[PDB]
């Protein structure tokens, strides 16, 4: 099948895609720190948890969640609404493309 790529279902992350996108004035493609935060706060979540799901969230502790961020921020969200237990590690199942390994740093010399 199509569309098999990361383990969020795909009408669950249109529905997060989009709120990201209704939020978004077609132009950011990504939302702040204080802008994802708010969204979050809306889940009336105690803040221990809201605090853990963003370090588990932002993958390199930026301080900016885009579309896949959030749509990976609200599903961890719904995880704790549905009353399950949060990984200590975020799996790759829900880890986005391209963020799966990030080095800015290549100095090796020995030849």
């Amino acid at each position: 099948p199509p569309v098999a790529e990361w383990a969020v279902p795909q009408s669950s992350r249109l529905k997060y895609r989009q709120l990201f996108n209704s939020h978004d004035k077609t132009m950011s493609g990504h939302l702040t720190g204080p802008q994802a935060r708010t969204i979050l706060m809306q889940s009336s979540l105690p803040q221990a948890q809201l605090a853990s799901i963003w370090n588990l969230s932002d993958i390199d502790q930026d301080g900016k969640l885009t579309a896949e961020e959030f749509i990976l921020a609200m599903h961890l969200i719904d995880v704790a609404m549905s009353g399950q237990p949060l990984p200590p590690v975020l799996p790759p199942e829900y880890i986005p493309p391209s963020f799966r390994r990030v080095r800015l740093e290549h100095h090796h010399h020995h030849h």
